[PDB]
């Protein structure tokens, strides 16, 4: 039976040639599954970056526009102030001119 | 006889993990691809964060100028009523000389 044996020890041989092709490509397939994690964890990591920027973007808009209110107000109390001296000024003027 | 049957079964078993290979190939590829839409849609959203906070910073530097120029506008308004006051007191002093 020496052919016989032969034949089997020669695609058992194949069979585990391939043993080491298959250990070989899920090695690769490991290898780039990790480098696709690795990115996406990177891709996370600026995301939270991103939203915390954000939030401090919207933080100080908002204070900006209580900053913009406030010196609207002064515009406001200034412009009355201006208009209140006119008219005194104008009240002036006139007791001048009578005298 | 019973060497025949041990190379015959042995065959068979590699023969059957050459098989099962293939599907737990194609399980890993499933996975590739699953995986390869988490970090498109990882990718998504890093762009659509950018366009975002590229706007809440445009929308914080025109304020910027805003409130710089609200400053310069209570200035002048600042610096009238300083103006109104000392010609009212040159008007007090002109009428006090009559």
């Amino acid at each position: 039976n020496e052919k016989l044996i032969e034949e089997y020890k020669y695609r058992l041989q194949k069979l585990q040639n391939d043993e080491m092709i298959w250990t070989k490509e899920r090695q690769s397939l490991l290898e780039k599954m990790n480098n696709t994690e690795n990115y996406k964890i990177e891709m996370i990591k600026e995301n939270e970056m991103l939203r915390e920027q954000l939030k401090e973007a919207q933080s100080k808009l908002n204070e900006k526009n209580i900053q913009l209110r406030s010196k609207e107000i002064d515009v406001n109390k200034l412009s009355d102030r201006v208009l209140s001296l006119e008219n005194e000024l104008r009240n002036m003027e006139i007791e001048l001119d009578r005298n």
